[PDB]
């Protein structure tokens, strides 16, 4: 089942924040309408943020997150959760190796902003 793929409301600003918990330098790409929109890198085993940015969902609102470590794509878990019918989280977990903790890069997408 596809993961890291999120339909947002069109032409809406959203925040995207990534955290690293791994030996591997995480490289997370944030694609809007299949065009690369953000790119983050950093290495941490202590939940350091390797990038935070404000993007626009574009005309299509298709946001996709991808995680790789030196070119090897990680395995992704994701879901979207909505609180009081207004506050949206698109959550991404990512696993680069053996232990299946799925926090190697943690990516949080939240909206609306402002
Ligand atoms: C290799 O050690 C795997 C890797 O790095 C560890 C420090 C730990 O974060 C593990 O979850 C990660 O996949
Ligand atoms: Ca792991
Ligand atoms: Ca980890």
């Amino acid at each position: 089942a596809t993961q890291g793929v999120f339909t947002l409301p069109a032409n809406t600003r959203f925040g995207v924040t990534a955290f690293a918990n791994s030996s591997g330098t995480q490289t997370v790409n944030v694609l809007v309408n299949n065009e690369t929109a953000a790119t983050f890198s950093g290495q941490s085993t202590n939940n350091a943020v390797i990038g935070t940015q404000v993007l626009n969902s574009g005309s299509s609102g298709k946001v996709q997150v991808q995680v790789s470590v030196n070119g090897r794509p990680s395995d992704l878990v994701s879901a979207q959760v909505i609180l009081t019918n207004e506050l949206n989280f698109a959550l991404v977990g990512s696993e680069d190796g053996t232990d299946n903790d799925y926090n190697d890069a943690v990516v949080v997408i939240n909206w609306p902003l402002g």
